[PDB]
């Protein structure tokens, strides 16, 4: 048999793939306000949502009452597809390791092969009065606020602080992202931080750096940001400093499971643990915190266990990801600070969104494209593309480059029309 | 004037793009454009950019008048930067006025001022296509018919908008006005509601059509047209209709009897198409055609890949052609837009090969419920024998881009198993190709 500790995409497919090949299954979750997972019940689909909402200006409870009914039929919907299965017992309590054999629920579960799926939570930076003060949410608390905020405070210039910050601005209200780096998005070409931020700046937020922050506080109806002698007051305090894994009362050390620093269990090429036969997927692993990601670890996991597993955590290339503001920035590959830090020489090449026209057709002319050609290969090596529809245009860059097609074939394809996926062909026209 | 290297009649997607491409290789262009209001071609003042907006404006429910209030503005910034791009150019002369062959190396252009002559070493037909118009009596004289043309410059959101077409612009005009709040009766000749595609979808649309107010009535033969009292009558077989405004979607036919293509040895089938080589050469020498007076598909993309074909023999590297093409995808901008490319099942069905269907409702993509919009449904065709795609019915939100993602492996005949295992972006529509494909057996 088997059991997986945790709702999440790869451990409910997982569950439900073991089923259907005659295996007993015993996934476990503790909170029936979590059926499906992070993503679908606190994460992406309640935040995408809303972000939807948003960029329609809409009222600001009323998308969030929509909100509250597209992720209660997703996590109806994700409890039915698990427990209509016959193999699979749904334990709703919480797990704890007893060695590599047997696992205790808050019930005694035994099992011949165990899958890690707690996911991550939210880590708190150890500043005074942050849990003793009313008004301050994590990405969670905030979703289901009872009002707009006038004034939304954010600690954290993350992507995660970013979508919010562009979320909320649109909803009406005025946004101030704390950001304790000398940079806005460092993980990001600088000019494509500045238009992020000149795009966010036009919509009222404040981008303040190098921020200090030394305690929170609560005076006169309002949140007060201390910063030596300088404080400010907002509304609502949203944090967004990140999640790290979620490997505490698990207490994976009665199962010899190995942890590193963060608390992510360390994990194999094709996934396997320290102990025999456990396995971990998903964000507890400590690698990137996207829900395609641990999909893939299903399929990481899957070809070892149903067919024979060639399957292994060194067949990811060009692993992409987006930043749901508005318009969202979708990237794939590497950016101009990493192509020229490399020996390869590289032409990089700009296309203005005011020379798309479907970015017309659909009233935001707003970000820019850029994509990186490596003049040895006449291969892609990577791409920010900040318009709309970003997030479904940058899956062709990402499937060409992993064929390791030239540009030519983008340059030169026949795009539908009108699209925004055709630009590639004005994109990709400038190289020489 | 004297005689240009390139002359090029018409505006068009090709052409537009060929007199920038051969002024920037030092060539000396001349376009002729007949209307001052076609700068920058069908499309950008009458075809994709006006619909589209309208469509995005309609989808959110939004004033009829505003909407083409900001559909102006959009015609007329890409109209103007359209022109320019041209008439900036030291090599390009802009000529206005409507263009007739004298010769083969001869054009006289027609302005109410005064004629012109202008001579070619090559000339280059890129005059698109026309409204074709059935023989109904009273359809020419009666004032609430309209044209695609006519009909997005309207002054009032009609209540009853009737529409005389069944095909992909008459639905694309069905959805936009019904979103707009008018109800809207299409007549359809044919006994089947898009006879080219799949009854699966064909179905899928016609409900999603009907829940918004769109009446489908086929077996019309429509036979006269009338204008009675303040709304536009249309009387049939046996049965009379009467809507405020009457659009005629009829599809459209090149446009070349103006041109007098006879004087020059161009030749001409019955529909009015000049005849091309797979290089777009037609029977005269020095002369070619671009574009939806070929008799092809009448799309942009495929009068950009004309000029990619005829750019490729004038400025070198040998030759590309029209025999290149495959699988060339199309899209139906409804709420949600029919994306397509391959075969129907239909098709797969009756070439006897071992296929198998894999179908998947929207309603299980959690993006379309991201977008409140959880119409439609997916489907493919996969070949079991060689594990590649034959064709895709792509019927959501967002199908005009992840459709390319389709046509992207069936041009480089990978199997079916490449989108099933690839890492999507999330939320998406495309990664939704994650769960189609997984229903492959
Ligand atoms: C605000 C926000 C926005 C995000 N946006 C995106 C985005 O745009 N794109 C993207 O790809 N990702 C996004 N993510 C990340 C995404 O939500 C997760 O990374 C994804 O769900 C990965 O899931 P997983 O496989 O790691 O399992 P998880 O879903 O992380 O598994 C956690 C589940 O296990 C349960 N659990 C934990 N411990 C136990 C235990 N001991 N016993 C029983 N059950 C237990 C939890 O209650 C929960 O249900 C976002 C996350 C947040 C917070
Ligand atoms: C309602 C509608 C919707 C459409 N939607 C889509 C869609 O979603 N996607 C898509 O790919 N395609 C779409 N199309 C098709 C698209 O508009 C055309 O296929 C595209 O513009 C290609 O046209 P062309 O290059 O052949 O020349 P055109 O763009 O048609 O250019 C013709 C130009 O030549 C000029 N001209 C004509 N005769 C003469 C003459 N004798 N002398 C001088 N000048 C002359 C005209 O004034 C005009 O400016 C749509 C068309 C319509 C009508
Ligand atoms: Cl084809
Ligand atoms: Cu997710
Ligand atoms: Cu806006
Ligand atoms: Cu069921
Ligand atoms: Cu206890
Ligand atoms: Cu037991
Ligand atoms: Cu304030
Ligand atoms: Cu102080
Ligand atoms: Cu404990
Ligand atoms: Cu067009
Ligand atoms: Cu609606
Ligand atoms: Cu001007
Ligand atoms: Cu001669
Ligand atoms: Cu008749
Ligand atoms: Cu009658
Ligand atoms: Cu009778
Ligand atoms: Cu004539």
């Amino acid at each position: 048999q088997a059991v997986i500790i945790g709702f999440g995409k790869a451990g409910k497919t997982l569950a439900v793939t073991l089923a259907k090949a005659g295996w007993r299954v015993a996934l476990i979750e503790q909170s029936n306000a979590m059926y499906g997972g992070t993503c679908i019940n606190i994460g992406c689909i309640p935040t995408k949502t809303l972000v939807h909402d948003a960029q329609q200006h809409t009222d600001f409870v009323r998308a969030i009452q929509r909100k509250n009914e597209v992720v209660n039929f997703l996590r109806n919907k994700n409890f039915h597809n698990l427990a209509d299965m016959p193999n699979i017992d749904v334990i709703d309590g919480q797990a704890e390791f007893i060695n590599n054999h047997s696992l205790r629920v808050h019930l005694e579960i035994h099992g011949e092969k165990i899958f890690i799926n707690t996911g991550a939570q939210t880590v708190v930076p150890p500043i005074p009065g942050i849990t003793t003060t009313p008004g301050v949410y994590d990405s969670t608390g905030l979703l289901n606020l009872k009002e707009l905020p006038g004034h939304l405070g954010i600690l954290g210039g993350g992507y995660i602080g970013v979508e919010f910050a562009s979320m909320f601005a649109n909803f009406g209200s005025k946004v101030t992202i704390l950001e304790a780096a000398s940079l806005f998005l460092p993980r990001e070409d600088r000019d494509i931080a500045d238009n992020i931020a000149t795009i966010l700046r036009d919509q009222g937020v404040d981008i303040i750096l190098n921020a200090h922050v030394e305690r929170i506080s609560h005076h006169e109806n309002q949140v007060q940001v201390h910063s030596e002698h300088a404080q400010l007051a907002v509304d609502a305090l949203l944090i967004a400093s990140g999640r790290q894994p979620a490997t505490a009362s698990l207490h994976p050390e009665n199962a010899g499971i190995a942890v590193n620093e963060r608390g992510a269990t360390v994990v194999d090429k094709r996934l396997h643990t320290t102990a025999d036969n456990i396995w971990a997927m998903g964000d507890v692993t400590g690698g990137l915190q996207f829900t395609y990601i641990s999909l893939d670890d299903y399929r990481i996991v899957r070809d070892e266990l149903l067919g024979e597993g060639k399957r292994s955590t060194d067949d990811r290339k060009n692993v992409p990801y987006s930043v749901f503001m508005t318009p969202p920035l979708s990237r794939v590959g590497m950016t101009e600070e990493q192509a020229r830090e490399s020996g390869a020489d590289i032409q990089v090449v700009t296309l203005p969104v005011a020379a798309i026209p479907r970015a017309r057709v659909m009233n935001d002319t707003r970000g820019v494209l850029k994509a990186i050609v490596d003049n040895k290969t006449q291969r892609m090596l990577g791409a920010s593309l900040l318009c709309v529809d970003s997030h479904e245009m940058i899956n062709i860059v990402k499937m060409v480059m992993d064929a390791g097609l030239p540009y030519s074939i983008l340059r030169d394809q026949i795009f539908t029309h009108p699209s925004m996926s055709e630009s590639l062909n004005d994109l990709f026209s400038l190289v020489k």
